[PDB]
DNA sequence: CCGACGGCGCATCAGC
DNA sequence: GCTGATGCGCC
DNA sequence: GTCGG
């Protein structure tokens, strides 16, 4: 982190441009720029040799060179003091909870935490079950809590289905010393991209890791994807475990290697991977990468052996989990 | 200039 | 109920 | 907001 404020600055206008001007290009825009400028092995000395960086612009070398000057951003000071942008950053902070319904509860007064609890009737599931675990969420979970979940979630997979594999991924199979959530890739030999011979396969892995108290609550959960809440069992007299975010992901098992890929991460690797693809005339997505065909169609699967032959069709040498932290 | 920006799962809603 | 759009989430 | 064509 040579040019943590540069980056926190841009994060933070991402942020803005995502939860209230509902522009997602110039979140993502910010996101990017942000990012490259990250792995910049130099302390930036200006706007200018920012601007060097692929994804970084003039309206943002600028931004960086008053920043550089002045230590802060008069755009973000002003952002800061806007109450109804406040209400909306903070509102969007709870899972469930994204810019369009966090303008509308403004609308109506409910606007902080004691407003959100006092009016539980007035959320969905997700929304009430995110304002549940607000604090929580908010915290990272070391590394050594990431291995406890594993051998937990990996045994309990096993129990059910000695075929079953559970892999994790997320910033865990990036190497991170800390995560956001526990991010779970799952396959059985019964679910192919050819037919589901078993159903049910996901539901199983649930109500069994719900059955040892690991799960505790779910945000939603369909045939091949859940989103829920989970928490480490403490000993005798701990204070308990944060909840923590789960995700499990059901993939076909003979195409395991893009779903790892996009499991692994990070949301702007991905981005990034995938955008440069589409350059190079394919498209990726978590199943399978396809050629363009000449008029803009997605022609057939290409056969995929490992998550390196996904790099190889697209002329990216190979990179690690742990170099995809973008 | 200016079009395009990654891709898709689930919950929810409108319209029929 | 179905189909397709919109919201929100995941990487 | 940035970039390639
Ligand atoms: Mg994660
Ligand atoms: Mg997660
Ligand atoms: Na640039
Ligand atoms: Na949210």
């Amino acid at each position: 982190t040579l040019n943590g404020g540069i980056t926190d600055m841009l994060t933070e206008l991402a942020n803005f441009e995502k939860n209230v001007s509902q522009a997602i290009h110039k979140y993502n825009a910010y996101r990017k720029a942000a990012s490259v400028i990250a792995k910049y092995p130099h302390k930036i000395k200006s706007g200018a040799e920012a601007k060097k960086l692929p994804g970084v612009g003039t309206k943002i070398a600028e931004k960086i060179d008053e920043f550089l000057a002045t230590g802060k951003l008069r755009k973000l000071e002003k952002i800061r003091q806007d109450d109804t942008s406040s209400s909306i950053n903070f509102l969007t902070r709870v899972s469930g909870i994204g810019p369009s319904a966090a303008r509308k509860f403004v609308d109506e007064g409910i606007k902080t935490l004691e407003d959100l609890r006092k009016n539980e009737d007035k959320l969905n599931h997700h929304q009430r079950i995110g304002l549940k675990y607000f604090g929580d969420f908010e915290k990272r979970i070391p590394r050594e809590e990431m291995l406890q979940m594993q051998d937990i979630v990996l045994n309990e997979v096993k129990k059910v289905d000695s075929e079953y594999i559970a892999t994790v991924c997320g910033s865990f199979r990036r190497g991170a010393e800390s995560s956001g959530d526990m991010d779970v890739l799952l396959t059985h030999p019964s679910f192919t991209s050819e037919s589901t011979k078993q159903p049910k396969l996901l539901h199983q892995v649930v109500e069994q890791l719900q059955k040892v108290h690991f799960i505790t609550d779910t945000l939603s959960k369909g045939e091949t994807k859940f989103m829920g809440v989970c928490q480490l069992p403490s000993k005798n007299d701990e204070k308990e475990y944060p909840h923590r975010r789960i995700d499990i992901r059901l993939i076909p098992k003979d195409q395991y290697y893009c779903g790892v890929l996009y499991f692994t991460g990070s949301d702007i690797f991905n981005k990034n991977m995938r955008a440069h693809a589409l350059e190079k005339g394919f498209t990726i997505n978590e199943y399978t990468i396809r050629p363009l065909g000449v008029t803009g169609v997605a022609g057939e699967p290409l056969p995929v052996d490992s998550e390196k032959d996904i790099f190889d069709y697209i002329q990216w040498k190979y990179r690690e989990p742990k170099d995809r932290s973008e």
